[PDB]
């Protein structure tokens, strides 16, 4: 297999999830031509790091909201509106 599909739960903490994202349909890609949404930063002090989110993870879904074909700002909105426990489905390439 080329990668692992993981489901991680991030408990929003002290005002954020502790991630940045890159990519999206019509934005600068994080990888090749892939227009998907990718984790571009994980704050060392933030809850995503502690939950096991990794830079370069491809974000597939956030609390039921699919991000396939999503634009960047749509994904930002999905993360912001995801509530206190944020369940992320990610694809982690080898």
């Amino acid at each position: 297999a080329m990668g692992e599909e993981l489901t991680l739960t991030i408990l929003r903490q002290t005002g954020g999830l502790g991630i940045s994202i890159a990519g999206g349909k019509g934005s600068t890609p994080y990888k090749g031509d892939d227009e998907g949404i990718f984790i571009s930063r994980v704050s060392e002090e933030g809850p995503a790091a502690r939950a096991g989110v990794r830079v370069g993870d491809k974000l597939l879904e956030v609390n039921g909201v699919a991000l396939q074909g999503a634009e960047h700002h749509e994904a930002v909105e999905a993360l912001r509106g995801a509530g206190t426990a944020v369940q992320m489905r990610v694809w982690r390439e080898r």
